[PDB]
């Protein structure tokens, strides 16, 4: 109980293997993610992902100073993660959103800070800065100076680990390319679940000692116009549905133990109190081999999460294969 | 360094998944285990297995606490295996096997007591206790009422989870379809390594909830006459010393991380301090799926350690397909 099961990153420090995903859509008010993220820790999660873009950092915050004031956690044992919004990659920028981050947190550090999307947008107020035609304002950043300053944030002890999201191979290459890389990223969080398990990035990223984080492994928040409501929906698959029953648990829990066996950190949000229980289940059972082949057969090229608002820079991520 | 990678057992407990092996052939004395476990534990091992048969735990008793006392470690952060030997499996012999073993490492408990081999022998003080002629003699003991005293130990909070070792399916089964059953077995110690991997063996596992953990993961230590000579040297694989070179790791290293991907708990035995602290380097990379591909492709039938001396009753585990 006083333990959980944490995988070693790239630069010595662990991460709990499921971690609780706190972004909700426009729709929901703010106390939902305060009482949420009480739940979660009280249910045994370890690891907390959010984002400035989010909007809920002051929930968040408020949630895991309230448990380790009530006892319940030690602030070493919570991983908490934050993530650099596309207004703020100019490097100059970099540490000011990470510092405008903890403020709203009111907590010291983050364990984990990533580069939110490697599409670079104008600084500024605006979080879509748009032109008078209303396109998109665009900016030209080199992503190997964010990094840069994403290591300084490191070594000042801002955030213990510095990592990205929503890297293909190509910027993941740049990164563990540039001239005097000092720290390797220790994670690639991206879009993962059986419709699109992304083998041919996961086998990249373990060949370079880099965790592969999965969100939407659930299938999503499927919130319009980010995700089309008529795409698939993962947790009605029936093969999902069949193991489910086979071993007396649920779609969710057996996409959830998929990641886990593929060595896949992976991220689970809900607010109901029920299903955050439920989620932390995934320890309790496993998967055969046959069972984890049949979930591999599932793949079928599904992206919820195209953010084509962003396509057309190099940076965008998703027109490349892998 | 406080924290480390640990499963989760069917009773609760947590399990390191890297496990330091403190057998060591006769010729080497016994000294050598008392200087090896504390180098395991200044390494970074967790878990420590020993067993009363393996005539080391006074050695392995005095460097546990030896490291606690020099404030290494603390208790809680070592999980330490036993293991009742097979002239002990009567029931009224079983408690005082663990006390035996309790008073020689001067532990108030251990976090795993195991059936060492499903083969009784008559009982008494020899270990192999031999007829006339030199012939073992057996003896015949019902398993079942075997585990009853084991089930009764963890009771007592003389060992906080129980389990078994070198029991093959239909063993298992008859535990877990024992009337008035209190506690499956928590894991399954065999043999395996990618020339006997035992997937048919780890998938019913799996099933189970009953850990597999691997000895012999780095081909065994080849003692003669309990391994045949003529036997393949697992280290010297191709396919490993590839993935090694690949890797700039070796082929030692990809043996325990093949264990490490596909959920089985690894155990490895060193002697030398050079070898120790690299053991500990399998948290250090990670295996794609075209590696793990490749080493399960080495299958092919080789057993070590036939343990055949003891073949002829019925318990006799590796007749049996799994
Ligand atoms: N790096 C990035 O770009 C990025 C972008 C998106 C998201 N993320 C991170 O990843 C997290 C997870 O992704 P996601 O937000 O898209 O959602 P997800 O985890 O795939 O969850 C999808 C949905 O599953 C439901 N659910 C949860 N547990 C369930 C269970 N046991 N049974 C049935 N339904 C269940 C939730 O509803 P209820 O709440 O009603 O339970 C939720 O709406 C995010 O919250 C965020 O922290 C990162
Ligand atoms: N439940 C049971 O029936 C059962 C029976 C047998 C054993 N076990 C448990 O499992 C443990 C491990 O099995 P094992 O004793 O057969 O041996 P093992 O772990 O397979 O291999 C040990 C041999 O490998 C060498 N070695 C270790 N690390 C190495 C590296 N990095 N590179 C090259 N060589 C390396 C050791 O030599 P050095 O020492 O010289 O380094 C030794 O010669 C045992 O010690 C015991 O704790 C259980
Ligand atoms: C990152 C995000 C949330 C998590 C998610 O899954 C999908 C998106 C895409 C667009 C972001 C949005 C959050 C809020 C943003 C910044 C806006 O106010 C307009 C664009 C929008
Ligand atoms: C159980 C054992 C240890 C670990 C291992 O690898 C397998 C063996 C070989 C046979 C056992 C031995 C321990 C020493 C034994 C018990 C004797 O005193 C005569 C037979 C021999």
């Amino acid at each position: 109980d006083s333990k959980y099961q944490c995988v070693k990153l790239n630069d010595g420090h662990f991460m709990p293997v499921l971690g609780f995903g706190t972004y909700a859509p426009a729709e929901v008010p703010k106390s939902k993610a305060l009482e949420a993220v009480k739940l979660a820790i009280e249910a045994g999660f370890h690891h907390i992902d959010s984002a400035h873009v989010y909007n809920n950092e002051e929930q968040v915050g408020l949630a895991i100073r309230s448990k380790i004031a009530d006892g319940s956690v030690k602030r070493e044992d919570i991983f908490y993660t934050s993530k650099l919004w596309s207004n703020s990659h100019r490097p100059e920028l970099v540490r000011p959103a990470l510092e405008r981050s903890l403020k709203n947190l009111q907590l010291d550090y983050v364990d984990l800070y990533l580069i939110h999307f490697p599409v670079s947008v104008k600084p500024g107020e605006e979080v879509i800065p748009k032109d008078e035609n209303g396109k998109i304002l665009f900016d030209t950043v080199d992503l190997c100076a964010t990094w840069e300053a994403m290591e300084k944030c490191k070594d000042a002890g801002l955030a213990k680990s510095i990592g990205v999201s929503n890297f293909n191979h190509r910027l993941l290459e740049m990164i563990l390319n540039k001239p005097g890389l000092k720290y390797k990223p220790v994670c690639n969080q991206v879009e993962c679940h059986p419709y699109f398990n992304q083998r041919k990035l996961l086998d990249f990223c373990k060949s370079k000692d880099i965790v592969l984080v999965a969100y939407s492994a659930l299938g999503s928040h499927r919130e319009e116009p980010w995700v089309d409501p008529n795409s698939p929906v993962l947790l009605e698959d029936p093969v999902l549905c069949a193991l489910a029953k086979k071993h007396k648990r649920t779609p969710a829990l057996i996409a959830l133990r998929y990641q886990l066996q593929r060595g896949v950190v992976v991220l689970a949000k809900s607010y109901n109190e029920q299903r955050i229980r439920q989620n932390v289940q995934v320890f309790e059972f496993q998967l055969t081999s046959e069972e984890m082949k049949a979930i591999d057969g599932l793949n079928r090229n599904v992206r919820y999460l195209t953010l084509d608002i962003f396509a057309g820079p190099p940076n965008y991520p998703f027109s490349d294969e892998y």
